[PDB]
């Protein structure tokens, strides 16, 4: 049987609402005045009213901006009745799908991450390990994906940045010598992520590393 | 049954091309991979091309700016087909409906229309009667719906505009006294007609009155 595609609508829309997406249509109406009506999800349901079908002309519309994040697909079904009264067509599916944009930050996990590693570890080690998420689409899109920096040290002892961070992973290591417990036995580095891989909006985070005896 | 709506296409349109109206699809798309194709005047008849489908997506697709005035309606069917060859549905009506911009001036039947008329008739005498046809609508739009104007009158005597000339129906008539066929025996009068029943393109002929004797 011939149905409807799905109907792609990207989230956060001007509009103007209400929005034309698809006009629904039996054949029947040839013979017949036909009166449309939907139901599911969105429509009939909650959250209601989000989707509405003009009763004659059988244009489905959208009334207000959509928001992936909350609900990314609606999946409602279209009705045909006579004036008569009979249902003339078996329901139809009908699909909505919310497509991303980036309208997320990310968000690390908690503001002051803690870690700690031994005074005299070769450069190159491992310290800790670091998590900001993003709320949009990582699979088709840069949008979700995290790119993690470090915006500076305190304090600047013995040198100005004693570690970094692997870009993608968010751990943190060493790659400088001289970490002394004795004389900076704790440091603060502000960390940051930011979604588009780098090229988009950042976030902001504190680790705090411990330097062992 | 569930069928597509007739879709609506203004002409003139700046694209880009190709550019998408509706999505085709089958159910049956579950269970197969579907071809999808269409067939009639405007895709494998002429004008061939001018609508195509793509094959995997089902996206129905216009190619180029349409003109109403050379097609107002294209009736297409759709074609669904699986990977082995066999139809898979019963093929599918599509519409076109292309609807109107105001893209053509008024064109008056004849440059020089002539008739002729009495000295001494009362003044609102009907002489003769002019006609500009308009391709553009006139049934839902002011755009093929002409308004008549005189634009001016040679010689100017006696009096500088002896005629009228009636608004809507082309009608030209005598509003005035003293005409005389061995003072003046001829006129010549610059006609107009203007779509948007007065505010839109506008065209120009003449009129030759005659002053019988
Ligand atoms: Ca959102
Ligand atoms: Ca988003
Ligand atoms: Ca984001
Ligand atoms: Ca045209
Ligand atoms: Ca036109
Ligand atoms: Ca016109």
């Amino acid at each position: 049987d011939w149905v409807v595609a799905p109907i792609s609508v990207p989230e956060n829309g001007k509009g103007p609402f209400p929005q034309r997406l698809n006009q629904l249509k039996s054949n029947k109406d040839r013979d017949t005045k036909i009166f449309y009506s939907i139901t599911g999800p969105g429509a009939d349901s909650p959250p209601e009213g989000v989707f509405a079908v003009e009763k004659e002309t059988g244009w489905l519309l959208l009334n207000k901006p959509l928001d992936r994040e909350e609900i990314a697909k609606y999946e409602l079904f279209g009705h045909a009745v006579s004036e008569n009264g009979a249902s003339v067509e078996d329901p139809m599916n009908i699909s909505i799908i919310v497509t991303d944009l980036n309208d997320h930050k990310p968000k690390f996990t908690q503001d002051t991450f803690r870690g700690s590693v031994l005074e005299g570890v070769l450069p190159g080690t491992s310290v800790m390990q670091v998590t900001a998420t993003d709320e949009d689409d990582a699979i088709y899109t840069y949008n979700g994906v995290v790119a993690y920096s470090i915006h500076s040290q305190e304090p600047k002892d013995p040198h100005d940045l004693m570690f970094t961070i692997h870009r993608s992973t968010g751990t943190i290591s060493v790659i400088s010598s001289g970490l002394d417990r004795e004389k900076v036995p704790e440091y603060t580095l502000t960390i940051q992520a930011t979604d588009m891989d780098g090229d988009g909006s950042t976030t902001t985070a504190v680790a705090v590393v411990e330097i062992l005896d």
